[PDB]
């Protein structure tokens, strides 16, 4: 069954078309948003049962490749998409399914999030305030909220304060991006990723009801801590990260070909004819491909694994690490592929696909030098460094 | 896992006295003999034959796990069954009916004589005279003669010489390594892979019944020129060295890590403590280590496909082709990586494990730095990038 | 050391408004003529002619300045000089006791209509000037120049067809039209767009040798094909310079907006050891590309001031350069995209700080003729002692 | 004149044509090392006056990358005896000036020196210097990595004050005779490369050493590398001369391999390819090496120049002797990548008969380089030159930085 893909093919290819001029202005892709909206594929992995695709991981990863290949903040946006719904999938109740999963499936709902804040570091003063009745009200700016400009649902994260059951417990709530005391500010201006809407989203009083509460607060670090299944959540969301890097490398050689088939002039001082028979430009798109072929196979077969565990009731700690090592590992090789690929490629094309610059093979540079800084690759290498020399598994967490 | 159970366990043997003997070069016979008794020289002789019945997927780990301990083993291993490709790609299944229980019964360990030393690989002067009786007799030496050593067959090539029905043709046959006239001449002498016997054999007027023949003359170059399924003895064999690059890359990355947690120093100079917290020497091993978990995965992917099509009745040659790209798109990637960890791994340990030559480690290198230059990778990087560029396949070969 | 000095304030006050310029691309007027009242572009001219009699490693040095804060002003700067080169290498003594003077007083920036089977014809006249007719691409520093280098083929020529000519002609000769049609990834301020010659006379004086002569002198590798290696060396002197101004930008950025990666125990992000390294790696690369480029640029020095070169000569000299360029070019490529990694995701996140500026500007340029070939000449001649075949790019 | 470098690669010259066999035995180079004394070189720094040449480091550092291109282990005999020399030059007395320098010239003495130690990390000195009457000092302990110690006409040697009512832990330097009662060079170098630099241990049993021994008081060194004084110019001269046997090696191995692949190397006619000297990719390996080692010489040359102009100088600024120390970690960190990259990649523009012939030798290059770039980390050399260009800060001085 390839429907899924074919879909996935199809937006892909109409989302070519105008990706140049988009990507240019910025802000928000309403209507390619709209066209994922119509495809079906935010419900890849929503049971037939409750009116979705019923879907596998492997699926949604190469679908995430292959619109990533085409437009990186489109890519970028569905790919979060399915990282929001994992970590629903993984903390909402039967209760939450029941009724969150048809909504889905009828509103067609995109899913954004507002996670990460711009403090002096990485690791929260948004603050999550008890109410009666269960509630709580949230206070506080979130910093790069992927696709939360047109998003249905915002998966929003939060720490308890003046708390009686405790302060700094973790709370995540799935809440109506509308809801009252919510605003999304719109200050994203990039290098790449120009079209992924991160920029910031300030909330005032914002209510989350306790049917909106994706577990009880501080329930994902007990998740983390102690490997059960949520804490497949980091290693999901980082191949597909992997996958977006990917899909971006292979765009960029396939664009980069086939300026070259069609383009490029031969280095005829040196006795070339063509183009396509120069040996340096075929060595190039040789190491290339194949860097490319090795590294897309590995993501494949990892992509499998990432299914299997899904299924399983109980992952151990020993299962999940080594999730993590084939995950990030694979996220190192992708990030110095496409960041040398995107820039090299020039090279087989020649001075007049940069001296115009409507041309705009620089979107995959700028896209993938966006993107692979989400989190340092010198500290993922180190992870893997980690655990091959001192048998150490990486530390569960949002980034590991 | 039986099979690969067998492996590790020759594979731990192998580790201990590897350092002992490629020093001293020459025959391992001992190590050949316990690979004999494993049976695993029958992995993939069918049940019905007499044989282990796996796959190639079981072949490839089970080379790359004896290749880890002792690379000669390992390529000896390895050679052997591109050796057994080749003879089940083209022997007829009367003849399969009878080698392949003797090959079980008798132990079966074999070796090639196919290269030449000549002005270039694509010039044999070997030669096969056609004898009234459908005999041939074989004249000429052959050079680098993978495990002509202790062989119980030796696969011969040869082209047709003093031939009524025309001269030039490729003629192969499966002959004892003792037949009259055949003398391994022992001159093997190399910077790694010191205990594969990869010298010369020279053939004085030997006899090659009709019985022993593989095909028809120039049947394998027909073969190759239609991209048909004998044609698939070069990507099966190529991954077999793509195997023993990844094996060989695991193998001295262990080591390494062994030396850097039980005898590297700490640089006190700049504050560390234990070598093994060192930010450095963590990356060492997480960008070596995360370029093989990658290069491992893609390899068990392509390991699949070969299987795939090893069962089939006919393979077509874009099949074939794609199956080759695979192929030379993991070589490539496995050969930079064998060549750059086994130099730069030395980094990680320090000064000390070579200032102690008998620490042994530079084995690792010399192994790796011998055996990628079995064909020119440059050619295989062109191979990859004249598919992706042009869309062109490489043309069938014994090399492509 | 006052030349470089001028160069070095010329090159702070770039700084301030390279990135609102470059993003509109267009002619830098305002810059260009702040580099005429410097008195830089008259660096190579003899005192005697009323120049400043200086030498090319002066001159190398000065474009690198320049080129660390405007790529576009360092290679509009860098030009003028291949540009004045050619001129020197091919002018009679009496066009330069002309020419060299005017170009002083005048405070001439020189501009360039060579490249583009040459659609550009020179067809000659019974008065010995010629007409000059075709679309020109590439014009670098053709809008806003005082004079043009131009380079055409003979076409209709009792004497001979396909020979190249050279002149250097006013810009606003009748017939000459400036095309301003330059949009690109970077080096956006260089004005490299076409220049169009719609019957445009070149007169005898304004000639650059005969023609056919620029081939002959190739052919021998003789003084005038020193040409080539001082251009690359041009072309070396923008990539190094581009790299120091990146390094130096990014270490800014990173002592001022760089947070730690604390989840890893790091406190401070010019103390990350990672982050360190990638400093550590290209700036060791920098200081060793920028000194072995100061020791080919007086090699330079040493042939210019020679009345006769031999092609041995000449081809070691390309040898060196080709080799300069070389790490040059990986150096400044490999840099401009991997430093974002030492700053952080906020680097890129925020588009106004305009780092990607140094990698477009590299990129670009990088590309003028294949690094790949320079590659190749240098490996045949030390595996071959085949030296490279003089033309307009070795 | 050219008179010294001239000598340099004569004897290069005769060391290439024996270098194979040699260092396959390892041991004592004693005929080698008795050339360069009979050559005269070991004088190179000696004033004219004192019997010296009067040449400078450019020259110095010249030989040593020539020597080094024929035979890295008597190029880095060699290197360590001038690294030795400018130890003794910058902390000896003015009447150990006028005794020593001489009669290294009449004895024709090649220095040596046992200096490190195999503790658990290399700050970790335990070979003590214990005071005896009259201000002399008795060594015990054992060194490791002793360059050069054996056949070696003085030992540059260093201790750490112990049972001293003056203060412990002093680090006290002093050159002494090899023959020294209680000196036992113990011959147990056995190396992947550098087989023939004799860089094993050495033990002393209650050797003396006597007060015009001696070199500086005890702790001066500590005090004239923390403060910048001229004697903190010792580490960037010696790091500089580890950056020219790299790049002495990176250039034999590239011109060896240049002859293999004119005279021995097949062309790939699988490819059409009819000379495996216009094939593209033998062309690119061979162009990108040559050009970076083009450069990497050229840049190494002027910061030769610069070692110069400060070992001339009265005084050095932290500034200058940090901005040196800079150059020179850059200039070692490039040629290091160069030569571990080169003399393993050369091999794909060779092919597998340059492996497949073990008595080619041609993994003599590697071996070399890749045993000595581990002296010290090249990832501290490189946060070295990263902390100064990001942070401004010099590197510390050290015995490695
Ligand atoms: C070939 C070679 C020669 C050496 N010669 C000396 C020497 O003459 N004097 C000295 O103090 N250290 C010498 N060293 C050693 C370094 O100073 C340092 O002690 C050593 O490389 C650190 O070893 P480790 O990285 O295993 O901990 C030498 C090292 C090598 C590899
Ligand atoms: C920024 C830039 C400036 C250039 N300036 C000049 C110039 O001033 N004069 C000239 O003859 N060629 C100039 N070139 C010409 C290059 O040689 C030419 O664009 C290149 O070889 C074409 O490569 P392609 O045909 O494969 O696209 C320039 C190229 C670039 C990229
Ligand atoms: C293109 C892009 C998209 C991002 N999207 C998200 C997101 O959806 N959710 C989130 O929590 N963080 C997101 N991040 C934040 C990063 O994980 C991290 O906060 C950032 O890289 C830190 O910046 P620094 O390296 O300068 O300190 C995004 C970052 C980038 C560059
Ligand atoms: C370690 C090693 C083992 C080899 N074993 C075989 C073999 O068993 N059969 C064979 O036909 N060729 C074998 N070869 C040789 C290659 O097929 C080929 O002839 C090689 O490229 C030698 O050519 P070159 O020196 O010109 O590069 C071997 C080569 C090496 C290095
Ligand atoms: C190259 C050519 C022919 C061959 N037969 C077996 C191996 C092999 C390699
Ligand atoms: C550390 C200490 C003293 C030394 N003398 C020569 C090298 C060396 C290294």
């Amino acid at each position: 069954d390839h429907r899924a893909l074919d879909v996935a093919t199809e937006l892909a290819k109409t989302f070519r078309v105008t990706v140049r001029e988009r990507e240019r202005a910025g802000g928000t892709p309403k209507a390619e948003r709209d066209a994922i909206r119509r495809s079906g594929l935010l419900t890849l992995l929503i049971s037939k049962e409750r009116g979705g695709l019923g879907e596998s991981w492997p699926t949604v990863y190469e679908a995430i490749a292959e619109i990533a290949s085409a437009d990186a903040s489109l890519g970028h946006l569905f790919g979060y998409h399915f990282s929001n719904f994992a970590y629903v999938d993984l903390f909402a109740s039967p209760e939450q399914k029941a009724r969150w999963y048809p909504q889905a499936v009828r509103e067609r709902w995109f899913l954004g999030n507002a996670s990460s804040e711009n403090n002096a570091h990485v690791l929260w003063r948004v603050t999550a305030t008890p109410l009666p009745d269960g509630s709580y009200e949230i206070n506080g700016t979130k910093a790069f909220c992927s696709g939360s400009a047109d998003a249905d649902r915002l998966l929003v994260f939060a720490v308890t304060s003046r708390d009686p059951n405790g302060d700094g417990r973790i709370v995540a709530a799935l809440i109506p991006s509308d809801r009252a005391g919510v605003q999304v500010n719109g200050d994203w201006d990039s290098l790449g990723m120009r079209q992924t809407d991160s920029g910031s989203v300030t909330f005032s009083g914002v209510v989350v009801y306790p049917d909106e509460l994706l577990g009880t607060p501080g329930q994902v670090t007990d998740a983390f801590a102690s490997g059960s299944k949520p804490s497949l959540w980091t290693p999901i969301t980082q191949l597909i990260f992997t996958h977006l890097y990917l899909g971006i490398a292979r765009g960029a050689l396939e664009e980069a070909a086939h300026y070259s088939r069609s383009h490029s002039r031969p280095f005829t001082l040196a006795g070339v004819e063509k183009a396509t028979e120069d040996p340096y430009v075929l060595a190039i798109y040789g190491e290339f491909a194949a860097q490319l072929q090795v590294a897309e196979a590995g993501a494949r077969e990892v992509a499998l694994r990432v299914q299997e565990l899904w299924e399983r009731n109980h992952v151990t700690p020993e299962q999940r690490g080594q999730l993590m090592v084939q995950v990030a590992s694979a996220k190192i090789v992708a990030t110095r592929l496409v960041i040398e690929l995107t820039s090299r490629l020039y090279e087989a094309m020649g001075a007049r696909a940069a001296a115009s610059r409507q041309f705009g093979f620089d979107r995959f540079w700028r896209d993938a030098r966006t993107h692979t800084l989400h989190d340092p690759v010198a500290y993922k290498i180190r992870e893997v460094g980690n655990w091959f020399l001192n048998h150490r598994f990486p530390t569960p967490s949002f980034y590991s």
